């Protein structure tokens, strides 16, 4: 038996916190190096193991094609270890906000935009024919447009120079995790509930499948399962704000349940998944050996997951229904590449949420972190929401190890790290930063402050029908109802 008072190091998750958006500004100037400097301190002092940023692509690589300026990033990572911080880069290859209620506005490159405005198909386009500027459509990953360059390609060189212009922080140690950005907000989903456009919670969403490149993508498609004038869907679908039962589409019965339905959510999830295929396979090729994790982010939709549509998840591009599970196929790709999977709603419980949303948040997390882990990947997470309470940090302590501690040696089940969002002036303001203090205690499982491994090559591509076995719906590991370790320093076990 183990000895009393032995904790077990594998216990022991580590805890991120998310910088401020624009602390390297839309100028690449890094100011109130002072005020940042001070921050870090705090958090250091609080036992947080590192932080994660941004690398806004439209900051580093604005001035035109393959002029990169890393000179800013480079100063404000030289500062994170210097305070003993390790550090998190996102591949930021989208936009940051832009809108009146907005911290910072801090699009893709100019010269990309430039193109848009004579060719807007390079967007993601709803049904009505609107454009989102957020990011580049996976329909024009192998497109030549841009001065010469695919998409794709972009995102290689831009991945490369940040290796090769961070070679020494890399050899040191001093980046753990790369974050590949592949959609909206850096998540590998369509940009189906846009705000920019109207979308309100808890509204359906709507399909982001009407660019041109997409469109004849489909048409080849569609034809080649033997109809050739099955359409894309239409008013049927609803808009936005729409809840399931008001369409045509996404009621019980409707026509997402048909074989057009099925056909047309099949072709779209799988779109998704090859572009995060592709994208992580360039991250891959060029991280390859080096100590360090790659990662894609996965949105939580826990909206109309109650529902036998899952509207707001198959308008994001995630084709999980009953009998079919749309997240295990993206954990396999992921596990091709040795990649990690971060999922973006660990802190929610359902009794917090509106009955009508038909949300499900704790069940939506225990299928993708049971999925994740059948797969043989590892799963980060980080909250949806600002929180400061309790409650979610009891909540975020039970996903990070739904099975509690193990007292005999690392648990059967337990999250790689959480990063948190965000630091601010009210995550600092004394109380609030109190209880934070305990929450990475607790993180730590009790345990002081304290490395990943070698990136092997991506193995053998895997064919979309044998990606296809993984749909096979399962049943999800149990999760315990409350926290091993929760905030008070209680145990509920006694
Ligand atoms: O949209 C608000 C409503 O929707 C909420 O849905 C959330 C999902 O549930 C989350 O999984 C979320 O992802 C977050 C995430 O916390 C983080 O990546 C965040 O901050 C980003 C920034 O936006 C982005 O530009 C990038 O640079 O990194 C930042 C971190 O440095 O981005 C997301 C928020 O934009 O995904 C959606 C939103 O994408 C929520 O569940 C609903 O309850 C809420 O009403």
């Amino acid at each position: 038996a183990p000895i009393p008072g032995v904790m077990p190091i594998g216990n022991y998750v580590s805890l991120y916190v998310m910088l401020p958006l624009g602390v390297v500004n839309a100028d690449n100037v890094f100011p109130d190096k002072e005020k940042v400097e001070d921050e870090l301190k705090q958090v250091k002092a609080g036992g947080c193991d590192g932080v994660m940023v941004d690398v806004w692509w439209g900051i580093i690589e604005a001035k035109g094609p393959k002029q990169y300026d890393w000179s800013a990033y480079r100063e404000l990572f030289q500062l994170v270890k210097k305070c003993g911080l390790k550090i998190q880069a996102i591949m930021s290859f989208h936009q940051c906000g832009g809108n009146v209620g907005d911290a910072v506005f801090i699009p893709i490159p100019q010269w990309i935009l430039q193109i848009g405005d004579k060719n807007p198909d390079i967007f993601y386009t709803n049904r009505a024919g609107n454009r989102n500027q957020e990011y580049l459509s996976l329909g024009v990953d192998n497109q030549r447009l841009f001065q010469g360059r695919t998409a794709l390609e972009m995102y290689r060189d831009f991945m490369e120079s940040f290796r090769d212009n961070m070679a020494d922080f890399l050899k040191a140690g001093d980046i753990v995790d790369i974050e590949v950005g592949c959609g909206a907000a850096g998540e590998l989903r369509y940009p189906s509930y846009p705000e920019t456009q109207g979308w309100v919670f808890p509204g359906i969403g709507e399909f982001q499948c009407y660019d041109k490149y997409m469109v004849a993508d489909w048409k080849e498609a569609v034809k080649q399962a033997g109809n050739a004038d099955w359409e894309m869907p239409g008013k049927g679908a609803g808009t936005y704000n729409d809840t399931p039962d008001k369409t045509e589409f996404f009621r019980p019965n409707g026509t997402y349940k048909t074989d057009m339905g099925k056909f047309f959510l099949t072709w779209y999830s799988n779109k998704l998944i090859i572009h995060g295929d592709q994208v992580l396979e360039e991250a891959n090729k060029v991280f390859v050996g080096l100590r360090v994790n790659i990662a894609a982010k996965v949105s939580g939709i826990h909206w109309w997951y109650n529902h036998v549509s899952h509207a707001a998840e198959l308008t994001a591009g995630f084709y999980n229904v009953a009998g079919r599970d749309g997240y295990r196929p993206i954990a396999r790709m992921l596990a091709r590449h040795h990649a990690t999977l971060n999922f973006t709603c660990l802190e929610m419980r359902d009794s917090e949420q509106p009955a009508e949303a038909k949300s499900a948040p704790q069940e939506l997390v225990q299928q993708v972190l049971s999925s994740g882990w059948k797969e043989y990947i590892d799963v980060a997470g980080e909250n949806a929401l600002p929180r400061y309470d309790a409650t979610a940090y009891n909540q975020m302590l039970l996903n990070v190890r739904p099975n509690g501690v193990n007292l005999n040696g690392p648990p059967k089940l337990k999250m790689s790290g959480l990063t948190y969002l965000r630091l601010s002036d009210d995550l600092l303001q004394t109380d609030n930063f109190e209880l934070f203090k305990k929450f990475v205690k607790k993180m730590h499982a009790d345990l002081d402050p304290s490395s990943p491994a070698v990136l092997e090559r991506s193995n053998s591509a895997i064919t979309i029908d044998e990606l296809m076995e993984a749909t096979k719906g399962s049943r999800p590991f149990p999760w315990y109802d409350v926290t091993d370790m929760p905030v008070d320093g209680s145990n509920p076990f006694d």
